């Protein structure tokens, strides 16, 4: 953590393999205006002023989210310390004018992204023609900012900066928006290999470095408000045509 000058944040990293959140602190400097926006969020260029521990910001005043038993007591090891080290340029995302964004939802979005990141590794283990990867994402509590009209602290999510032409390959409701095979085959892979317990769609990013994915599950629970359940899964099916990569992976037509 550097001096000076920016704003402090509590930084949360989820680690799927121990199934725990890792709580840290960082300092960051964010541009006043967004460089981009989509249906739900605005994105801002940001630079890291370093990552440190959470010692100064005691947890549990009580009523915790995430609850204490979901939090690692040790945080010495994490991705943030290298990927957001001092001087790193990265992206910060805020929900637009939010009504429906509870605290739990931000953590849901980050966890969802980490799950998708596991699916990417699993896809890559089949050695397809093009490997894929999902970016890290983290929750940040912007503790230096005045709480909202309702007294909630300001939350956001952050992720690495993608350099290149950002493209959306499918949506979370049936749209197939480019001719590329790998993104559609990856979505189908997740459906079949999960035994239809889930699907990853809204495959989008620069080349095969993806971010902002969306998972549908049949019960429609969790995975944020973009989880459209069976309906989302079925929409994907109606517009999906298998391609050579699906064939290479031996997926059912
Ligand atoms: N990591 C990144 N690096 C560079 N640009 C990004 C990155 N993530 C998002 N963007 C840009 O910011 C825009 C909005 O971000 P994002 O897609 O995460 O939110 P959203 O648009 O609300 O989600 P959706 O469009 O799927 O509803 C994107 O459409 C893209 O132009
Ligand atoms: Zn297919």
């Amino acid at each position: 953590i550097s001096s000076e000058t920016g704003e402090m944040g509590i930084l949360w990293e989820f680690d799927p393999i121990i199934n725990k959140w890792i709580r840290l602190s960082m300092k960051l400097k964010v541009e006043r205006k967004p460089f981009a926006e989509g249906a739900l969020r605005e994105a801002y260029h940001t630079v890291s002023l370093g990552v440190g521990t959470d010692e100064n910001y005691p947890l549990g005043t009580t009523k915790l989210f995430p609850p204490i038993e979901m939090i690692s007591p040790i945080s010495k090891n994490n991705e943030a310390m290298t990927q957001l080290k001092n001087g790193t340029k990265f992206v910060l995302k805020l929900y637009k004018k939010e009504q429906q964004a509870s605290r739990e939802l931000y953590f849901e979005d980050v966890k969802m992204q980490m799950v998708c990141r596991d699916w990417g590794n699993k896809f890559n283990q089949k050695k397809p023609p093009k490997k894929i990867e999902f970016l890290m994402s983290w929750v940040v509590e912007l503790i230096d900012r005045s709480p909202s009209s309702n007294g909630q602290p300001i939350l956001c999510s952050i992720e690495p900066l993608l350099v290149g032409e950002f493209k959306k390959n499918n949506s979370n409701y049936g749209a197939v928006l480019t001719n590329r095979s790998t993104p559609q085959a990856f979505s189908h892979f997740t459906y079949e290999l999960s035994n239809k317990q889930m699907i990853v769609v809204a495959i989008q990013g620069v080349d095969d470095l993806y971010t902002d994915p969306q998972i549908h599950t049949p019960d429609g629970k969790g995975f944020g408000l973009g989880n459209l359940g069976k309906a989302g899964i079925n929409k994907f099916i109606t517009t999906h045509k298998c391609n050579a990569v699906c064939a290479l992976l031996d997926l059912d037509v």
